[PDB]
């Protein structure tokens, strides 16, 4: 199914991120007639694995799709506990790396710096989660005065709720910190979230709560249900590739949406 490392055929790998001796890397897809010049939107696609396993692989069906739209895009590796002396605190801290870093780089990469969408599954859902809307757990020594955080999210059944508190031994913090669903606030990126109602690794009403309080405070967050899916559903080669091909559809159209895509 899935390989780590990964085999990334025709995508240009760049060094984000180095610590404790390891090189992160991003492998990144250019669309036809890229140029430096350009200020293309950005999709930067963070992996799942319950942040202990997983693969850049994962996504790169979908860094296809968006390069062959005009984005430049990319799949994050990140560090993870089965291969790495890292816990959740420390992912999110590889994930905000990574979107400093194309920010950074937006220049080089044709990106316009304010057109960075972050995205992932289950964990790297949460990841892609936080780079919106969790503060702090920043790289100490990368420059803050460059914004981590991303200009609009694509979730697919991410986990966003960390801490029972107001309703842990591989957090590195205290469960709020890292927990999405404790930081909703007015004036957030625009986010889409596809998540099945049969999905027993993340309870769907999870999910319904976290976007019913998001569009109380006034953000652009629309969960769009997939009836009896279980967690999953939404990867390449699962089912007939109606749940890949229908979330890419819909993925499109929220683009398209906040003007980070041309219409078709
Ligand atoms: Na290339």
């Amino acid at each position: 199914r899935l390989r780590y490392p990964p085999e990334m055929p025709g995508a240009e790998v760049k060094v984000y991120k180095k610590v404790d001796n390891v090189d992160l890397k991003l492998y990144i897809y250019k669309p036809a007639d890229w140029k430096p010049a350009d200020r293309r939107s950005a999709i930067v696609f963070f992996f799942g694995g319950g942040w202990q396993s997983g693969s850049p692989a994962q996504f790169r069906p979908q860094c296809e799709y968006f390069a062959g739209r005009g984005m430049v895009a990319m799949a994050a590796d990140y560090r993870v506990g089965s291969r790495h002396n890292v816990k959740v605190a420390d992912c999110v801290a590889d994930a905000k790396s990574a979107i400093r870093w194309v920010r950074q780089h937006a220049a080089e990469l044709g990106v316009d710096p304010q057109k960075i969408v972050a995205s992932g599954g289950s964990a790297g859902g949460h990841l892609a989660a936080c780079t919106v809307m969790v503060p702090d757990l920043e790289a100490p020594e990368e420059d803050h005065t460059i914004s981590s955080q991303a200009n609009a999210a694509i979730l697919f059944n991410p986990v966003l709720i960390l801490s029972r508190e107001g309703l842990r031994e591989r957090l590195g913090t205290e469960p709020k910190a890292v927990s999405p669903y404790h930081h909703i606030r007015a004036g957030l990126p625009p986010m889409i979230i596809f998540h099945g109602t049969a999905d027993n690794t993340v309870p769907f009403e999870t999910i319904r709560l976290f976007a019913e309080a998001m569009k109380k405070a006034g953000n652009r967050c629309e969960l769009v249900p997939f009836e009896g899916a279980a967690h999953g559903f939404f990867n390449f080669g699962r089912g007939d590739n109606l749940a890949y091909q229908k979330t890419l559809e819909l993925a499109d159209e929220f683009l398209v949406e906040i003007g980070f895509l041309a219409p078709k």
